[PDB]
C-alpha cells in the first residue's frame, strides 16, 4: 500500500540552485514522482496553503519569503507521507537530525528549502491545491520488484 | 584490535546498481576490504545462512528474496560488527536513522539492500560459511598510521 | 545575529585527503569562510592550543598526533558553534551519529579528523590563537537572502 505526499521546493531552494540534489534524495528510495510543476508562488495560492496560519503575526513575511519561484511535487511511496517529513527533518534546521535536508542544508526555519505535507488530510488537500488532476501522472516503477516486498 | 564482519549487498543492492555506493560508504572510514566474491545465493546456502530461522513462517518467503545474485564481502576495522550494523541501519527502513544504508536506499524490510552479522560469533559463523579461508586476503591499508590510534 | 567558531581539519584529514569534502559540508548550509590557513602545528601552539589538558597523562601523545599539517579555518553562521559540533559528531566516532563527519570518516577518538571550539569563549580564543585579525576576511555571502530570516 502505497501513498502520495506533496513536496515543494521553496524558493531557497530554487535560488540556491539545488533542486536536482533534493529530488535525488526521494529517487535514491524508490520514491516515484508522480508529479512535478515548477511555478512562481503567489500572495492568493500561498494564503490557501497556510490557511491555518492566516492572522498571525508571522504570516505576512513568511508570504514574502515565499513568492518566487517553487518546485511543486508529487511523490508516492510506502508510509511516503511520514517518511518524507522525516527525511526533511525539523522545521527548524538546528534542531534537525544530522542526514536530514534540512541539517545538511540550512540554518534557520524561516529558509528551510521544502515543505512537505503532514497527514494524508493535508496531503490530499495540497495536492488538489496546487496541482489540476491531469497533472498527476499513472506509471509503475519498473524496479518494483525491489522496491517492494 | 580490528575484526572482521561478514556483510553481503542482497539482490536489491545488485539489481538497483548501488554497489558502489554501498562499498564507498565502507571504505570511507578506512575499513579495510578483506574479502569480496559476487555468487548467486541458493536454497541450499540461504537455508544455513538463515540457520536461526529454521521453521519458522516467514524462511521461505525470506529464501525467495534472496535467491539471486549477492555480493559477499568481509570488512575489517575497530568494532566493525557493530559498527557496520549501525551504519545499516534499523531492519525495517522507515524506521532506521537518517543517514543509514536502509533510510538512505528503502522502503521496506523485505527489500533492505544489505545484510551484515549481528554478532562476533554470527560474523566467525558467516565469513566461514560464504567463504574458504584461502579467500580472506591479508594486507595493511597505507593510511593506517592516520586511521587507528 | 551569526557567530564564529574555529574549525581545523587535523593531520588525517589533510593525508586522508578529505579536506574538500570537509569544506563542501559546512559550505552546504550556507556558512560562510571567514578565514583558513594551511600550517604545520607546532608544540607550543599545540599546548597553548590544548591547555586545558596541562598535565594530564594524554597530552603529549595528543599533541604528538597533531605535529603535523592542520588546516586552520573559521566558519560564520547562525549558532554556528554548536551546529559544527553537531555536525562533526560525538569525540568518539563509534559513538557519534549517522551523518557525522567523525561518523562517516573515522573509527577511533585518537584519529577524528576535525577540531571544532565547544563555546563561545573557545572559539574566541582559538580563533586568537590560530589566526591574526587581519587574516579574519568580511564580506557578504551573495544568497543571504535565501540563507538567513
Amino acid at each position: 500500500h502505497v501513498e502520495q505526499t506533496y513536496l515543494m521546493i521553496k524558493p531557497d531552494g530554487i535560488q540556491r540552485q539545488v533542486v536536482g540534489e533534493i529530488i535525488s534524495r526521494f529517487e535514491k528510495r524508490g520514491y516515484r514522482i508522480a508529479a512535478m510543476k515548477l511555478t512562481i508562488a503567489t500572495p492568493a495560492i500561498l494564503e490557501e496553503h497556510y490557511a491555518e496560519h492566516k492572522g498571525k503575526p508571522f504570516l505576512p513575511g513568511l508570504i514574502e519569503k515565499m513568492t518566487g519561484p517553487v518546485l511543486c511535487m508529487v511523490f508516492e511511496g510506502v508510509d511516503v507521507i511520514a517518511q518524507a517529513r522525516k527525511m526533511m527533518g525539523s522545521t527548524r534546521p538546528g534542531e534537525a537530525a544530522p542526514g536530514t535536508i534540512r541539517a545538511d542544508f540550512c540554518q534557520q526555519a524561516g529558509r528551510n528549502l521544502i515543505h512537505g505535507s503532514d497527514s494524508a488530510e493535508s496531503a490530499k488537500r495540497e495536492i488538489s491545491l496546487w496541482f489540476k488532476p491531469e497533472e498527476i501522472q499513472s506509471y509503475k516503477l519498473a524496479l518494483s520488484d525491489y522496491i517492494f516486498e
